[PDB]
């Protein structure tokens, strides 16, 4: 690859992840209606985002698809922990649509995965999660989702290359806050232990989408390569 | 304190150095267990099931010692202990599988007597999905030259990373009981760190292969929840009886 994303420092880095950020949305006004129609919503955007990290329009069609496939869920949930940091014990899928762990009882099946998302809000709270730190994490996610279940191999390495530019960038901002280096290595390693519940979530989260017979809203690779293009 | 925070436990686990961290680790280092002698070939979906549920059930016994053994499980009360080893016992076979597999590329070691490649996993519904997940990570870590004392802190890392989010109580006990193994987890980052600049990496390699290790256990606990998914397990009490015993 004669690829940019590769040159980028770490301040260009965040600031492309900056700029890239997609707003937070409404809900339009049933639940399970109201967040698949928001998911939606959120898809049109996260798609437009993707386009912006950078190495990611590097990859074949083919390969940015792969990676939205396996991410997406991931994606949005990381999105909704971030906007739930400032209300302890609640959800902010939305500004118009904030559920407290009351709200998730009342509706049959939400608990259990309602409670795996506030100990994620409650463990970036702990940690004062900045929003440079967040967009890292994101792309990341977007990145790194996929990249273990793929012309191939060259792909495979960018996306390594991007994944360890993103790594200098977490190190930068930390160095920049003043942490020491062993402060600096603790912190990435619990931000990126992390990802593995943000996962585990999604994984569940698919899981519980089956269970409800909502099949129907997990974007196809058709519908998302047809995103793509458009 | 006001000064020093520190963890609660009456324990030495956090003041061992990397290095005892490591030496820890090795010796706790379970077993390789076999499968049955000259079982009959080809396997049909139940003897291919059957060979691998007896593996694991023996496996079981052999991880409750190795969890007893890595600095500072034991600090845990027994229910927090089996809290973590639910959450963790698929993943901590699989890495310990992808470990064993790494020179045998294209094959899975589930023992040294039982060798599949992934035509062998079509015998088993769903499961040649993620023999491919797991072939992937076998050759991650080849690609990635991954060394015994590595491996051994990213399973401790598994065992204590994968059921601590899930812990929902906020009583002081349990805000405790993730203190610690917060900071048990920051001291196996700081072994994975002393023996990358004990090798002669860079401080840019050190952060680098950090992160690129700790990424791969997000796709590990992937292959376990679709292995979960594709199955449908040790029960909380039979946990709780093999820690005891
Ligand atoms: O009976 C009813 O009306 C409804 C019952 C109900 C039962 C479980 C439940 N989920 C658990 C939790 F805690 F989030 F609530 S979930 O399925 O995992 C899943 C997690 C989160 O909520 C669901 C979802 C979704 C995604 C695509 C789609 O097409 C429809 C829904 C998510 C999401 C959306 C946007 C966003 O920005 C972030 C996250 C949600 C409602
Ligand atoms: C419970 C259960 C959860 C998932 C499952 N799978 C579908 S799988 O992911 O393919 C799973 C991975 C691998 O193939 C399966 C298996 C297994 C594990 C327990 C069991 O009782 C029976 C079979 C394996 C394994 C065994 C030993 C080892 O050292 C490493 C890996 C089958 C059952």
């Amino acid at each position: 690859k004669n690829s940019l994303a590769l040159s980028l420092t770490a301040d260009q880095m965040v600031s492309a992840l900056l700029d890239a950020e997609p707003p937070i949305l409404y809900s339009e006004y049933s639940m399970m209606g109201l967040l698949t129609n928001l998911a939606d919503r959120e898809l049109v955007h996260m798609i437009n985002w993707a386009k912006r990290v950078p190495g990611f329009v590097d990859l074949t069609s083919h390969d940015q698809v792969h990676l939205l496939e396996c991410a997406w869920l991931e994606i949005l949930m990381i999105g909704l922990v971030w906007r739930s940091m400032e209300h302890p014990g609640k959800l902010l899928f939305a500004p118009n649509l904030l559920l407290d762990r009351n709200q998730g009882k009342c509706v049959e099946g939400m608990v259990e995965i309602f409670d795996m998302l506030l100990a994620t809000s409650s463990r970036f709270r702990m940690m004062n999660l900045q929003g440079e730190e967040f967009v890292c994490l994101k792309s990341i996610i977007l990145l790194n989702s996929g990249v273990y279940t793929f012309k191939s191999l060259e792909e495979k390495d960018h996306i390594h290359r991007v994944l360890d530019k993103i790594t200098d960038t977490l190190i930068h901002l930390m160095a920049k806050a003043g942490l020491t280096l062993q402060q600096q290595h603790q912190r990435l390693a619990q931000l990126l232990l992390i990802l593995s519940h943000i996962r585990h979530m999604s994984n569940k989260g698919m899981e519980h989408l089956y269970s409800m017979k909502c099949k129907n809203v997990v974007p196809s690779y058709d519908l998302l390569l047809e995103m793509l293009d458009a």
